[PDB]
């Protein structure tokens, strides 16, 4: 399809993720398969990578992504910061694309929870935040342009394996310990040990606002035990909260599709239905951690109070497949099956792929998945969008 726009692509990770200089260079986008950003750039699609708080709320992540893009100091909003008890200002970025302030735009390819973040950034650009605008006036303090509303710089958003309606994984027993074991599993995939007090940061959780950071002589094992007992895990201003079925619904209540942006969604599944009671089980090849620790539960959990039933059993090892085509719980967004033409202001359901949560980004191997072809095709589709 003929390129219809020149907007660069911006990669955005989920509940795990780090920058290109982190993890000794092991890329979140590509993992053991390679470097996706490089593949796209070498193929004529200008691409950049964002790095935000993996365990932080989508709100914090959107403010971080905003500053990373246009440049400046992260501003979480005076009202938000006062309400949750963390700093109003985060770190300062030089800005990857300052031209966004003069008419330039971008496409966002987001994986996992990154899809919630991408949607929220678009929502905030378009409408800002009334609570933040009022608070600033009443307290005589400045207001980030992000909260003013009337802004727009994202032409398209593609989400991959995103828990738009949340994931039932959060309702599991010891989800807390198992979620951090997931972090440890990802560290191992990147050939990083969790019982070594690395002097270099290696994996920065970007918890500047919470005043948290791995200490000199501290291992990730020990650090994660501290994080489990910290606000980035125990408060409502967290990825943990937004990841739940409850939290994702509350998010869907205000984060709606903008009529000025094209949304594409890719779903993932890596399970088979058994013959006992119709539960789903991990297929051979699923990354070990999910197959053992997460798939079993996702494929069998049911909660009457939350409306969790049989449509939710199919999963990709981390997220329920039904939750990926677009937001539905508490959402008025419209989702339409890809018919050959991408439409604005709605979710274009691009289908379901037989790849798990980590294989889709190359963190776990899957020889049968032509990851390079997948991303080049996604880049071409975004490049085909009429501005
Ligand atoms: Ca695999
Ligand atoms: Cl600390
Ligand atoms: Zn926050």
């Amino acid at each position: 399809s003929l390129r219809a726009n020149d907007a660069p692509i911006v990669l955005l990770h989920g509940l795990t993720g780090w920058g290109r200089e982190e993890m000794f260079g092991f890329k979140y986008w590509g993992g053991v398969r390679g470097d996706i950003e490089q593949w796209l750039n070498d193929n004529g699609y200008r691409t950049y990578t964002l790095a935000v708080g993996p365990l932080s709320s989508n709100w914090d992540r959107a403010c971080e992504a905003y500053a990373q893009l246009v440049g400046g100091t992260v501003d979480y909003g005076a009202a938000h910061a006062a309400k949750h008890g963390h700093a109003r200002f985060g770190r300062t970025y030089p800005g990857l694309l300052p031209e966004l302030k003069r008419g330039g735009r971008i496409h966002i390819i987001a994986h996992s929870q990154g899809g919630q973040t991408a949607r929220m950034l678009v929502s905030l650009l378009e409408n800002g935040s009334q609570e933040e605008r009022e608070y600033a006036k009443a307290h005589n303090v400045s207001l980030s342009p992000l909260f003013e509303g009337g802004h727009h710089f994202v032409l398209s958003v593609t989400t991959i394996a995103t828990p738009h309606d949340g994931t039932t994984l959060v309702n599991m027993v010891d989800f807390t310990d198992r979620f951090f074991d997931l972090q440890k599993a990802v560290l191992e995939a990147a050939a990083v040990a969790s019982n070594v007090p690395y002097t270099s940061q290696v994996y920065d959780f970007k918890l500047d606002q919470w005043g948290l950071r791995r200490q000199p002589g501290e291992s990730f094992d020990h650090y994660f035990e501290r994080l489990k007992r910290s606000p980035v895990w125990t408060s409502t201003d967290t990825a943990r909260y937004d990841l739940s079925v409850s939290g994702a619904e509350k998010l869907n209540q205000w984060v709606q599709a903008s009529p000025n942006t094209y949304y594409l969604s890719f779903s993932t599944e890596r399970t088979y239905r058994g013959a006992l009671t119709g539960n789903h089980y991990p297929e051979l090849g699923m990354n070990a951690f999910s197959a053992v620790v997460c798939a079993p539960f996702l494929g069998s959990y049911r909660n009457p109070t939350l409306g969790i039933d049989d449509r939710w059993l199919e999963n990709d090892g981390i997220v329920n497949t039904v939750s990926m085509n677009g937001p539905k719980r508490g959402s008025s967004d419209r989702i339409v099956p890809y018919d050959g033409t991408l439409k604005k202001g709605v979710w274009n359901d691009m289908g379901t792929y037989n790849v798990d949560h980590l294989e889709i980004i190359g963190v776990d191997p899957n020889p049968s998945f032509d990851i390079r072809a997948f991303y080049l095709r996604l880049a071409e589709q975004l490049a085909s969008l009429q501005p």
